[PDB]
């Protein structure tokens, strides 16, 4: 297989680019960015990702300047950018290199569901843990990601590490700067977004992983609406008409839809009979149609169903240790610094 050789820039630390080599490319996704491949880096060994974009010679990209100033256990990692150049004239690509990871939350759920199984409760808890960290170190930055869905939650099997991915829809959030409303994926989109809302702020993320919750307790998408109109609809199914009230603290464009009036059907009757309670508890706290009433990333890391994560006598079912839960930097920290005690328990403080 022929190997392709590029002068890449690290993603972390000053501009200093190397001699970077690669082979075995296959194409894995595409989009309206361009295309994704599947590499192995010629040196190491190591498989990657490789983020292929067309992009304008002048303007700056978004997704590159916020994936070089994050650095997390939970997070895809930015190895390397460089570029390339096109047939036509003034046709460049930006190339990120991301670490391969070899699973998906979507194909593991996708899984257990085809063969009429409920994905075990210990994988909930220890990938909806671990998404919840990878946004409460996005939000402390201002950085909303706008696209958490099952398939840019990455993992690894064997050691259970979820990363976050896919960083084309974020963004820095700046108070009283409008923001587009028609964003995320739609079963994974905030009420607040299909009310036309172009001040939100980050507890979209929030309304999104409540979803991915929601889904890994039942095995299916809570909200599956045809359209980004019916989207509305099969929320009001579950959770209710939304109050004025609630309508007003959304921040609406238009609330023009003229819906009947639903009551909420009560959320242990939503899921299963054997569901955990602090889980429906939880799921309750994030999918909330006022966005101040959900709980931030760092107070839903330290909800009463992640405790048996904190236990420690607790180990993975292939018998490994879990990865690396505890060790929060102060930066990751900062929205709420006396929840430590509750996140870093006695046998994980330093
Ligand atoms: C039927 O065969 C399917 C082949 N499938 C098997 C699973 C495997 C899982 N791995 C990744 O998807 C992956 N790993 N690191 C990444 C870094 C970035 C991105 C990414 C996601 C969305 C939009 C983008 F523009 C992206 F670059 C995806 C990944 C993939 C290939």
């Amino acid at each position: 297989s022929k190997v392709t050789t590029v002068v890449a820039t690290p993603g972390q630390g000053p501009d200093r680019p190397q001699e970077v080599s690669y082979t075995d490319t296959k194409v894995i996704g595409n989009g309206s960015f361009g295309v994704v491949y599947q590499a192995k880096l010629c040196d190491s060994g190591e498989l990657v990702a490789i983020k292929k974009v067309l992009q304008d010679k002048r303007f700056k990209n978004r997704e590159l300047q916020i994936m070089r100033k994050l650095d997390h256990c939970n997070i895809v990692r930015l190895r390397y950018f460089f570029y390339s150049s096109g047939e036509k004239k003034d046709e460049v690509y930006l190339n990120l290199v991301l670490d391969y990871v070899p699973e998906t939350v979507y194909r593991v759920a996708r899984h257990y569901s085809r063969a009429k199984q409920t994905l075990p409760v210990i994988y909930v808890k220890l990938y909806m843990y671990q998404l919840f960290r990878s946004l409460a170190y996005i939000h402390s930055f201002g950085i909303c990601h706008r696209d958490i869905k099952p398939q840019n939650l990455l993992l690894d099997p064997d050691t259970a590490v979820l990363k976050l991915c896919d960083f084309g829809s974020a963004k820095q959030l700046v108070r009283g700067e409008p923001n587009v409303s028609y964003i995320c994926s739609r079963y994974y989109r905030a009420p607040e977004l299909i009310f036309g809302a172009t001040d939100y702020t980050s507890s979209i993320d929030v309304w999104s992983a409540g979803c991915v919750l929601a889904e890994l307790l039942l095995g299916q998408p809570i909200f599956p609406g045809d359209s980004g109109v019916d989207q509305l609809v099969e929320i009001i199914k579950v959770l209710g008409t939304p109050t004025r009230e609630q309508i007003r603290e959304m921040n609406p464009n238009y609330t023009e839809f003229k819906f009947p009036q639903i009551k909420a059907h009560p959320w242990t009757k939503v899921f299963r009979p054997r569901t955990p309670p602090e889980a429906i508890a939880l799921c309750s706290r994030l999918l909330e149609y006022t966005p101040t009433a959900r709980l931030t990333p760092l107070e839903a890391c330290a909800h009463s169903f992640f405790d048996e994560l904190r236990d420690p006598n607790v180990k993975l079912p292939n018998g490994r240790d879990t990865p690396a839960l505890f060790n929060f930097t102060t930066q990751e920290l900062s929205s709420n610094p006396p929840l430590a005690t509750i996140l870093i328990p006695p046998h994980a403080r330093i």
